[PDB]
């Protein structure tokens, strides 16, 4: 076994709990009443999943070993908003570290398949972070004010022909 | 806190895992080169989420603590489709069993509102199962001939409470 | 073989001979040239059919046996359409008496699934039950004269339903 | 009470009991998934209710008494879909020899609006016949590979007034 | 007479009753100039005297009599709108209760078609409660900021058969 | 306060029991399987709800206080469909000559805003009066033939008008 094949492994199983602990912080603020923010991570959720399915895509593609996994318990209780939106954004930094890991790892073993498949998840990476810093940012100036942070995601928020094949197609 | 409401928070949890056991038997169909099978247990993956969804969206309409849950491991190893299929169908039989402890449940405990919410489970329940356990039959009489089961779903094989996040396809 | 199955092959056999009632009821209409009761109740038949074939389908979906069984002789001699009308009531208040004890014994059983799958059927013969009345009242109400009876059916006659095997008929 | 009217009130009833026959039929290849066996044969069903309710109208076009009967019990066991298949068949050539004497007997008393009405059943008869016969030879040469037959009905296999309209 | 049947009766009542303290929310708020609230209120008073009128429906069905009573007195002052929404929350909570205690006595009385009646009900409970905490919830976030809780309105928010047709 | 603004608080009052009137009515109709008088006094209903909800408004528009009233008991039982229609004749005279007060109170009063609001209603009066009149010759000649008092409602009965508090019904 190789150790890209080992590490997209657990990757698999850190972009299922990844989706998970999305859908956590999603339900928490539909539990807030804050519905542009429940919807918004509702999607990132099922995003995530897809993310997690291209890399199963993967493995399947070179006849390399794949499990589906288990899923690590996620957090569910945040003291409010901002909380919430700070630990995601931690965790699609911890993701982007991740990722240049990964990539790091198919380099130094001379995996050039698995080198270029990544870099897809570098540029995505890239944006995703700067949208969570932004709602971070947003959430600060709002303060308890969050329907004006509502208000920021109901007009700029949501509003890639590129992309690896997610197994069982990619979800909306 | 109520055995209805701690015995839904077991069922979110039994749901979630269930979604993942789908996947984990679609993923082995598509390494299998079985793509009608493997689209059609992609796509019921989708629909259990979306039963736990539904779970979680009744709690939170009635404002009962809720928890989105970790998910157990999941089995990703068959002999064969026909296995798979096997445990698919058992799966679907636990899952019918529960959710008869549910409305039982809240029966004794004068939940009306969460016995009224059971009843279109049980309805999903009785037409899941019928489903899997034709998949089983059919693949016991494709033997080894896998791409007449294959054929049988391509052809064969094509009101709801709100979902938190709203019903996915 | 629990009761709920037992009972749910008799009602199979009950709705395939309350189906066949109406074709004589609305054979009789058709032969008195009252065709507006007859096209009515050819109508009912057919959904009535609809009926038994969704437990039929019910059983097949559960794997439980299920037997497509003979029908029994049923009425054809009236003395005039307030009688078959009289009948037809009857006889869904009749099936709202059976369709409630299938949930009765259900209960009973612990039968959840069943319970669950009678419950579109009560609704329904709510307002079967509640059609009949008013087609008995208007008879009543009409007397002889037969065509304001015809003409109210005209003009002021005519979901998730269960899947019927075969699919429902129109 | 003439002959045909009398024999004209049994096929009532025969046709009634055939269109039962075939629901059984079309539910026990329901029960064994064979989807499209079953939905052929609930049509056959419908079809056969069909033909019951346009001899109804002939005897109440003609003010001759007509009774909507009872149905006998039919067959629901079946070892396997040939056999179900060949009881169909049978059914048809059965229902064919009832349909030549209705024409025989009406002949026979100078009814010549029985007679004329019997030619279109017969036409029926022919086919159907010749489609339940096609049905038992396919699922011969099948044997037990039956996803054939159910390949060869999804892909091979497509009056006189009737009491209450034509149903489909 | 039944339980059940003079049950429904006071149901019917009740709901009228509901329907009348709504328009007088619905006529509060349009006074205090929040035309969201008003229009949403307006609307919820529709919907209650179509519930009361699908009770009335359903007695009709049964041929069992029925009384279209009088109203209560209902409450027109509020001190301000998270008083008039606590209010609707509270009436919310005791139709559900009403509904539960419903189908409760049909059970105990064996009345299965009173029983399957009652539970679209139990199901529209569930959602009206929901929204009406959620008013609840996001008017106390409001604070004095109504605007807020106009602009959530207006943005986030917006069956047996009803004797006479259910209204828009 | 007024006069004028006591008695639209008792119009308003009237006018919810009134509707509530022609519900009982409605009912009745159907209770007795007469539909298309039934489904006219449901209309009616909508309609007098509506005139209530114009009273509301003008009060709000003029920012006098309002009350939303409860409403008294009402009539559910009638000999025959002649006595509700009887019933619903009177009612509507009644109305107009409420109405008629509310103007002459305005007049006497110098409330220039409500007078003019007042014609409107008195308006209406006029034609709704001439219909239930209409309805009533009508059941009388339509004695031995209720059907035909239903056919002539289905045939011959199916403006500038001031806003309703929370939109006109249909």
């Amino acid at each position: 076994k190789t150790k890209f094949h080992a590490l997209m492994q657990e990757q698999i199983h850190n972009e299922f709990t990844a989706a998970q602990q999305y859908v956590a912080i999603a339900v928490y603020f539909d539990s807030e009443d804050l519905p542009q923010l429940a919807k918004h991570f509702y999607s990132q959720a099922v995003e995530e999943r897809n993310h997690a399915m291209m890399l199963v895509q993967h493995l399947l593609d070179r006849d390399l070993r794949v499990e589906i996994p288990g899923v690590d318990t996620v957090r569910n209780q945040f003291d409010r908003p901002r909380e919430a939106l700070a630990l995601a954004l931690d965790q699609e930094r911890t993701v982007t570290d991740q990722v240049g890991r990964l990539t790091a790892v198919a380099r130094d073993e001379g995996d050039f398949l698995g080198e270029q498949f990544m870099q897809w998840f570098l540029q995505e990476q890239i944006e995703e972070v700067a949208l969570m810093a932004t709602l971070v940012r947003v959430a600060d100036r709002a303060g308890a004010n969050l329907f004006e942070l509502e208000n920021f995601v109901a007009r700029e928020v949501d509003v890639a022909s590129g992309a690896p094949h997610a197994a069982g197609g990619r979800l909306g």
